[PDB]
């Protein structure tokens, strides 16, 4: 139930015992500031160098975009980031009627792919998206899912890895996580 | 396991996590009078003018129906209201040998999918099957269900809504609430 | 996954939502004198009216069956009581080598579906089989199973039955049992 | 859900409940010593008469097997190990990069299914594979999977077993244990 197990002509025949205690998690971070439409322009008016700089992945890398003013939107800032390829994909949250959230999400899972987000040239919108080490206020953009390792035990023997896909533990062996082992219950796997 | 997903061409590829808190549920009033024959016509004799108002839906909507004195054991109580298309539907429980119960639960779910019930001209029947704001003495009709909404989490940003299928939050996006997750066991997904 | 549903036309189309506390259970009676031969005779030599009476079933049925000092093993009195039809079942336990014990369980299940036993004419075996209201020392029959009614909430309202198979409760509705739901966690049906 | 049931002629139909409290499960040993390279020799240079005694199964049985200075890498151990068909099966952990790890599990699972290494003419290997009742300090070989017994109950009696499938408890039943039943929710079965 926990995992899918595939295996080669390199996988040993024999008993193991799985645990499977953390699942990889993509970092997410979402916009606090009130928004009733998602469609309206939220940065400064006349501004031609605003920028935003997003760092994601692991190493890191930093993807630098132009933003007009008509992109100041969370329909037009999605679609922008989106379209950067920039290691996260974005999406909006309708939370209720007259009530929208950009959620940003690491399109790579693991403790190590973080994100950062930085507006050049536009502090009001740098206001709602802006992200790095430290948060001051209630609005400011936040993360709202944590980035996490894949963490489970092989026969006693704990591994930790940046994704639910773990091809390069056990010679032969591929375990894809679904879900956690329930807490004093280990999962039994047979290779034969 | 915890929800069924359908998407369209508008959602966003990425990865996402879920969490259902709690799902939405139709209230349900139940009659607690001894009613040892379903059959039984538990009205005052001889009256003409006997109606039962059903106040229930949201928007709420009031249905007023007549209802004769043949109408008014449990059977054709759940038949008239049944017929009466009135945002609720009407069952019996046979609880045990001479003992019945008739169970009026809203068509709709959602907290603010409640329900009120008023007889007029027989406080004979009112006594079994009144029910408003305040609640006097053991054998008046009872809420044996509470109105709620369904309660997630979709990337770590809380979501309420009246109904389990739900359709308005994420774009391209239909989350049908089957179960609440476990507790610290956030579900994961993943579009492409 | 708690609870199978079948309809008729008399169902009421709406929104239920079940609870699951307790499944009936068939009291267990179990042998706990050691017997190290499933063949050996364990009642005393020479006896030509011993008789075992099986009280089981509701309303409460007894069913007197002679014995021979042949049928005494554990093997022959458990092909004596099968054969008999007295409202239980026997089956042999092989707990190890050298370790088997005669287990006595109701046909039915329910809180009022116990079982007594009493032999005539051994006292010996007597030691080994009778079972009553009382139970003086360790190495008596014992009961190893509580018979058990099955406990269930049909939007909010309780329901005890003595089977898993629920066909008298909701007109048009057989709600058959499979296990306990979630301790704060209801199951949701929609009938159409 | 926690069993699969099969059975012939000799089962009796009837009602059964069963717990699930223990699984069968393998004896693991694990290397701890730190090894950044699975193919190099850990070794003594120049040993000619270098072996590896395991003793594993029930009853416990010895096989003594020569190894050159070449298989004295993990790699290499492994593939003896496995080739000797001692009552192991040996797998390699790639815990991360330059981190590898030995697992030696018994090929048969069991409380008294138990697993001791023992090299002789070469201490620096004994220091990383030698296993038996005693354990000193952090890098000797350590236990990461307990051996264990199957525990279960039926109809309220306690059934141990050294595997997973029980077919010398019930006549003409056999039962496969996948999980442990839930802490207080045993599980029903119907032999017809
Ligand atoms: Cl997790
Ligand atoms: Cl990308
Ligand atoms: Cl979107
Ligand atoms: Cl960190
Ligand atoms: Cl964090
Ligand atoms: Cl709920
Ligand atoms: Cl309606
Ligand atoms: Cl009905
Ligand atoms: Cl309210
Ligand atoms: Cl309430
Ligand atoms: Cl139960
Ligand atoms: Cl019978
Ligand atoms: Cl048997
Ligand atoms: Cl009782
Ligand atoms: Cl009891
Ligand atoms: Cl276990
Ligand atoms: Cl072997
Ligand atoms: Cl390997
Ligand atoms: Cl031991
Ligand atoms: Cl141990
Ligand atoms: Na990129
Ligand atoms: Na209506
Ligand atoms: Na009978
Ligand atoms: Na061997």
């Amino acid at each position: 139930d926990a995992f899918k197990i595939t295996t080669n002509a390199k996988a040993v025949p024999g008993n193991y015992v799985v645990e499977v205690n953390k699942l990889a998690q993509a970092q997410t971070l979402t916009t606090q500031a009130k928004v009733s439409d998602q469609g309206a322009k939220l940065g400064a008016e006349g501004v031609t160098d605003r920028s935003l700089t997003i760092t994601a992945g692991n190493p890191p890398k930093e993807t630098k975009i132009p933003l007009s003013d008509d992109q100041t939107s969370l329909v037009e800032l999605r679609d922008a980031i989106n379209g950067a390829k920039a290691g996260v994909t974005a999406s909006i949250m309708r939370v209720g009627d007259n009530d929208y959230q950009l959620a940003v999400s690491s399109s790579t899972t693991g403790e190590n792919n973080k994100i950062s987000l930085q507006v050049d040239n536009d502090d009001q919108l740098g206001d709602i998206l802006n992200y790095n080490a430290t948060r001051g206020t209630g609005t400011a953009m936040k993360q709202t899912v944590a980035p996490q390792d894949a963490e489970l035990t092989v026969n006693g023997t704990a591994i930790k890895r940046s994704t639910n896909s773990i091809s390069d533990a056990l010679q032969g062996v591929t375990i894809d996580l679904k879900t956690k082992t329930k807490t004093d219950e280990p999962q039994h796997l047979v290779i034969s």
